């Protein structure tokens, strides 16, 4: 696939990948939230946003965070709220990476946007994660 | 205020640790060095540099490279030939990551240093990788 979109839990110091909402994580883990780009005809600049968000009776603005970024030419530009997250290129294969640590119960998502060429809807993906 | 710097490789989708100058690495395998800080109470905005640099009859300026970076008002500020540079925040230290490939033989090697109030040295290190 040209994107793809992960969801790592940090265990003893290896990132295991988090593949079902079902799993309740415990609070106090770190997480890895990993967009990877494949570039080709038609991909290189980009807009790119992450939308985190909490859900239920709980839901709380202050939890929500948006980090907007651009991609222009190859080059990482940070637009908004993007000062944790970073851009690593391996192999032909552009790696956008967002720290987040587990911290309140119940329902967290992580959603990534890829706009580009004015504005065309290229990638849209959403994780949900647990929280005990 | 305590400083640690280290370097890993990713062999088989972990970091492992790679000691100073303990082994040869192929080429093509993905570093990570990592300056860890341990902030102590009025230790100031701080300057840091890293420098790489290789070794041997096939010293080269083209493969040399300083990543300049400050902590001021306890944010990061990328000075010069930062892009690649993160820091994660931990529980009571934060986190400066260089990303490496391996890809010229011979010796190489990443040094740090730690500057703060009045220029004043709070800390140098070094560590050296052998590639095939």
């Amino acid at each position: 696939s040209q994107f793809n979109f992960e969801c790592f839990v940090i265990e003893d110091n290896k990132e295991v990948l988090y593949n079902s909402v079902s799993r309740f994580l415990p609070k106090k883990r770190r997480l890895t939230f990993k967009l990877s780009i494949y570039p080709g005809p038609g991909i290189g600049d980009l807009k790119i946003i992450f939308c985190k968000r909490n859900h239920g009776q709980e839901a709380k603005d202050d939890l929500s965070e948006d980090y907007s970024i651009s991609i222009e030419d190859n080059k990482l530009i940070r637009v908004k709220n993007a000062d944790n997250l970073s851009l690593l290129r391996k192999d032909g294969c552009y790696v956008l990476t967002v720290p987040e640590e587990t911290l309140f119960r119940g329902l967290h998502t992580m959603e990534v946007i890829v706009r580009g060429n004015h504005e065309t809807l290229f990638y849209r993906n959403i994780i949900g994660v647990y929280i005990k």
